[PDB]
């Protein structure tokens, strides 16, 4: 099940009956970069797990959903300061949209020039929407020093963002914020957090499941 906007620029895929993975292509010179995060159907409203690129797309991405589920966005959990993950934060917080990451995460966002989110996120920190339940996990760094991933115990769904390169990415991609030598231990941290995961999301690519971990570690060798 995938829904299309108007144009190519955004996508949304069911995953099960309350979880859908959003898309969203980035326009970068010679063109299209899709970026994936999570939308939560939840009891008191929709949480999305990462907003997207820039303001622009953010916007007719709640849009979108809010028409779709016919509720509001309430939530966003932010799992690392890049733009792809942060980029609609002003957006978020002029509709009054409660944008969750841990303080580091908040902190970086600052430093990079973006409005702050809220910086409440522990190492790890349980949350519950309407019956949805979610953990945030901060495994020590890797893709970039903030870097977290959000783990659905009752669907043992493992969002791994930028952390977890999907079966396309051939290598690390931009390493340039990245601590290559400690990325390993904070994937197998996953691993031994999450040991039964039925679906992985990478922050870009095709969903997979706990083999997107192994390739991680793989492209790490
Ligand atoms: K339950
Ligand atoms: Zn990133
Ligand atoms: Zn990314």
């Amino acid at each position: 099940t995938v829904i299309k906007n108007e144009t190519g620029t955004i996508s949304i895929s069911q995953l099960n009956k309350n979880v859908w993975v959003h898309t969203e292509l980035g326009s970068f010179n010679g063109e299209a970069v899709p970026s994936n995060g999570l939308v939560l159907n939840t009891s008191k409203g929709l949480v999305l797990v990462d907003s997207s690129w820039d303001d622009k797309l953010t916007k007719e991405l709640i849009e979108m959903v809010e028409k779709k589920f016919q509720k509001r966005v309430t939530d966003v959990i932010i799992t690392h300061a890049h733009a792809d993950r942060i980029g609609g934060i002003k957006t978020l917080k002029e509709r009054g949209i409660k944008a969750h990451s841990t303080a580091l995460t908040a902190e970086l966002a600052k430093k990079n020039g973006y409005e702050e989110p809220l910086g409440d996120l522990q190492t790890v920190t349980n949350l519950k929407f309407g019956n949805m339940k979610v953990e945030t996990f901060y495994p020590g760094k890797g893709h970039t020093e903030d870097n977290i991933v959000v783990w659905l115990p009752q669907y043992n769904i493992l969002v791994g963002g930028c952390l977890v390169k999907s079966t396309s990415a051939k290598d690390l991609g931009n390493v340039a914020d990245a601590y290559v030598n400690e990325w390993s231990t904070s994937i197998e941290n996953v691993l031994k957090r999450y040991r039964n995961i039925n679906a992985v999301v990478p922050g870009h690519g095709e969903v997979g499941d706990k083999g997107l971990l192994l390739h991680t570690l793989d492209l790490l060798k």
